[PDB]
């Protein structure tokens, strides 16, 4: 027997409340805590971490231009609860590195959380890259869903999925004559999947399928699948709303799995916004694709449905085809709410308005000594002299080539950047030869992917073409698959984004 569906409320989680503000800076506070939260009504409380000690962490709001600073500090245990592999990656480090990345945000090279940069409990021992206790987001960027979480070299897919996960929104006061739903109906979905024992006491597992006799244990896994999806940090939940146009802004804080998603009473959402900020236009979609940190910035309006129960579904598959069940459904709208006022808010269809080299990035596996997927991005190593080194205030066009079986969501950090076409490749030919010879037309973004993006899913057998500006910073970023198993064995790589100065 599988948990119960729909029958625990959508937390909202509160919005973080500053240390410090003034009219010119604006200081938080944010702690990692272990701590216990019950994530559906039959089970016992799970141990988590969370920042402040909550799963989702606080959701931090910020102001376009608003000069912010957070000191991230760890309180966690000096022992991991997850199955770690010391085979990935005065000289014992401590088994607990943290460092928080600020995703999508426009960031100081020093404050971006570098893999690198990780800092254990109290800031007693630090990696090599440690700088600074204090990060500091200037936020000079357009509105978007930013999220934030956990970067730790070769822990990553083990804190994000221990809890260390928030929502961070840039409110940009000029999009605020658009009219979107606002407050009480401008609502945060973290989507995480978990797998969860009977005593509600998380499982990751220590071993994958290959049954080698030389893995060492325990073993990283090239994908992790969880067999209960959460929302808001509990399992299947229902939200009661209003029958009336809420916005959400829905977040993939999941390790590996994609979600592709539609409402089974048929109705549509209307997209607004990618990771990036606001679509130029809207898009009436009946049903999307979110992989590992992607973010939609989207609205439902519930308007003609009042009184009904929906499902906001999934049909996509992670090792399998989707249970009808469990991973099939991700939550249930109750359209049970009294209207508490008119509907004045808006669904806009016009939104916004809007080559020095290019690179050519390789996305392959290889297999290391005890038989595993050790997956790469051109062929090299984390720990390999960068290679990716555009010079500040240039753009180029990065043609990403993936020759895999998989869809690969690739993530640059600072950026966004505009997606130019898909084109599909005989992969037959060009593993054999190297050889690049195309089987069809280039392929324009749809809709969804003609405003910004900054975590852009790469197909199986095709060569995917973005075109970003490497600005306004300088200094040292990374770029990586964010499918958390393949970043940390070993699908990253840094970024120098270089300054003559
Ligand atoms: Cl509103
Ligand atoms: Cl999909
Ligand atoms: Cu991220
Ligand atoms: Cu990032
Ligand atoms: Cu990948
Ligand atoms: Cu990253």
């Amino acid at each position: 027997m599988t948990l119960e569906k729909f029958v625990d409320a959508l937390p909202i989680p509160d919005t973080l409340k500053p240390v410090q503000q003034s009219k010119e800076k604006t200081y938080y506070e944010v702690t990692m805590e272990e701590c216990t939260h019950q994530l559906h009504r039959d089970l016992p409380p799970t141990r988590l971490w969370g920042y402040n000690g909550l799963f989702p962490g606080p959701t931090i709001e910020v102001k376009r231009n608003e000069n912010v600073y957070v000191k991230w500090m760890n309180n966690l245990p000096s022992t991991h609860f997850l199955p770690i592999d010391h085979t990935i990656h005065q000289h014992e480090e401590p088994e607990v590195k943290t460092v928080v990345h600020l995703h999508g945000g426009v960031t100081p090279d020093d404050s971006d959380g570098y893999p690198e940069a990780w800092f254990s409990k109290d800031f007693e021992q630090t990696g090599p890259y440690f700088k600074r206790e204090v990060y500091h987001y200037p936020n000079q960027q357009r509105g978007a869903i930013l999220w934030y979480h956990d970067h730790a070299m070769a822990l990553t897919r083990l804190n994000v999925y221990a809890g260390l996960v928030g929502a961070y929104i840039i409110h940009d006061p000029k999009e605020k004559r658009l009219k979107l739903p606002s407050d009480e109906y401008d609502v945060p979905l973290l989507i995480t999947d978990r797998t969860i024992n009977e005593d509600g006491s998380l499982f990751y597992p220590s071993a994958p399928e290959n049954p080698s006799p030389s893995l060492p244990n325990p073993s990283i896994v090239p994908a992790f699948c969880g067999e209960t999806i959460l929302v808001n940090g509990k399992v299947w939940p229902y939200l009661e709303v209003e029958p009336r146009k809420y916005r959400f802004r829905v977040i993939n804080a999941s390790n590996t799995r994609t979600y592709n998603l539609s409402l089974d009473n048929g109705g549509d959402f209307i997209q607004i916004g990618s990771d990036g900020g606001l679509l130029p236009r809207s898009v009436k979609l009946n049903s999307f694709s979110l992989a590992p940190a992607e973010r939609y910035d989207i609205i439902i309006d519930f308007t003609a449905y009042e009184g009904e129960s929906i499902i906001l579904a999934n049909s996509a598959g992670c090792g399998g085809d989707v249970n009808p069940e469990t991973d099939a459904n991700i939550m249930q709208f109750r359209v049970t709410k009294p209207l508490a006022q008119k509907d004045e808010s808006r669904k806009p269809k016009y939104l916004a308005s809007y080559i020095q080299n290019i690179r050519t990035l390789k996305l392959a596996g290889t297999q290391d000594e005890y038989g595993r997927p050790v997956l790469l991005l051109n062929n090299k190593r984390w720990h390999d002299p960068v290679t990716e080194t555009p010079k500040v205030g240039t753009t180029e066009i990065w043609s990403i080539i993936n020759p895999t079986r998989g869809t690969h969501p690739i993530h640059l950090h600072l950026v966004s950047f505009r997606v130019l076409d898909r084109r599909p490749f005989d992969i037959a030919r060009y593993q054999e030869s190297g050889e690049l010879s195309y089987t069809g037309p280039a392929v324009p973004p749809p809709p969804s992917e003609k405003g910004w993006k900054d975590t852009i899913q790469a197909h199986a057998g095709e060569v995917l073409r973005i075109a970003a500006t490497f600005g306004p910073y300088s200094g040292r970023y990374v770029w990586h698959c964010h499918i958390l198993e393949h970043e940390d064995y070993d699908m990253m790589r840094p970024m120098d984004i270089t300054d003559p100065h």
